[PDB]
């Protein structure tokens, strides 16, 4: 059962920006208490899998659309604006869109997976459209994900070996022809340690911009641990910033590295302070944060762990209340 009496947590951030949720369609139903929390804290939902690739199609020509709807109606009637998360990634893929349908033991040549590519951006973003209209709650979608690895080169997935490095424009082009009104996005883990593969994200939209790539925004991930560098975070932060584009932190949790004791729950209120008091100072660039999850017990990170705001009996932990 949830604490219907405590703060909605999104209300707390109206002056900044909206506070959203990876969710998935089983746990929408009103007399679900995740359902519940879902509603009462977020202003924002995104599907953690029911608008990846293989969830929208399966096999080639069949789409499957009922999940990612029934988040859509969820958000909709619950005046909760979306995040479309993804139209190309290296997982959750099918193996069909690079195997020549002729001979499934050979590749896909490079006019083939694009021709693929784009038909799918497009009938995504053409589904949304059409059904929903003006009540189309995504704002904005994550055109790729996790495009470099961490040495910061392009990462070296099936697009990148049949298609070659302007891939990743094309996504871009495919997707801002299917909706002009979609913000777009480049989305990935890591580039919030200030590292190799932050200098590398900034370098690649940077170049991909000044050639003319509608990039509207940079998606950091921020699945951060119990030791992260709260300095390293707004260095990537303002980085990434200075190229005009919009920044939204898009899977929010924090890797506890087993330790789930009182002591670390008190680190971790401590810590996700420090975030979001960074995250508010730099309003002027983040229009987004998503948690990865409702509750703990729901979070993609294995066991045992403490990730996000609300624990495994859906209660507030000592980080929820630092925060607001
Ligand atoms: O259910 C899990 C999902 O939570 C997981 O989502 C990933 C998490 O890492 C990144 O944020 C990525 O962009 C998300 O898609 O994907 C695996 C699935 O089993």
């Amino acid at each position: 059962t949830i604490q219907n009496d405590i703060p909605d947590l999104y209300s707390v951030f109206k002056d900044y920006f909206p506070i959203g949720v990876a969710v998935d369609p089983s746990r929408l139903n009103d007399a679900d208490p995740h359902a519940q929390l879902t509603a009462k804290h977020f202003n924002m939902l995104v599907a953690e899998n029911a608008m990846k690739p293989e969830s929208l199609q399966p096999t080639e020509g069949n789409f499957t659309f009922d999940n990612a709807d029934k988040i859509v109606d969820y958000a909709i009637a619950h005046n909760m604006k979306m995040r479309g998360h993804t139209l190309l990634w290296h997982n959750q893929v099918p193996d069909w869109f690079f195997q020549d349908p002729s001979d499934p033991s050979k590749p896909a040549s490079r006019d083939l997976l694009l021709q693929r590519l784009r038909t799918h951006i497009t009938t995504v973003l053409d589904h949304f459209k059409t059904k929903y209209g003006s009540q189309n709650p995504i704002i904005g979608w994550d055109v790729v994900n996790e495009v470099l690895d961490d040495n910061g080169n392009l990462r070296n997935s099936k697009w990148l070996q049949i298609i070659g490095p302007d891939y990743i424009e094309k996504a871009f082009e495919y997707a801002h022809e299917a909706d002009p009104s979609m913000k777009l996005f480049i989305n990935d883990y890591n580039i919030e340690n200030n590292g190799v593969k932050t200098q590398a994200m900034y370098d690649l939209v940077k170049k991909l911009k000044n050639e003319g790539v509608p990039i509207n925004g940079i998606g950091m991930q921020m699945h951060i641990s119990i030791n992260s560098n709260i300095d390293n975070i707004k260095a990537s932060i303002e980085k990434l910033a200075s190229l005009g584009v919009e920044i939204q932190v898009t899977a929010l949790d924090m890797n506890m590295n087993g330790d789930v004791s009182n002591d670390a729950l008190l680190k971790q209120a401590r810590l996700y302070k420090q975030l979001f008091d960074l995250f508010k100072a730099e309003k002027q660039y983040i229009t987004a944060v998503v948690f990865w999850g409702v509750s703990d017990d729901v979070s993609w990170l294995s066991k045992p762990n403490a990730p996000l705001l609300f624990d495994s009996k859906l209660q507030a932990k000592p980080a929820y209340w630092a925060i607001v």
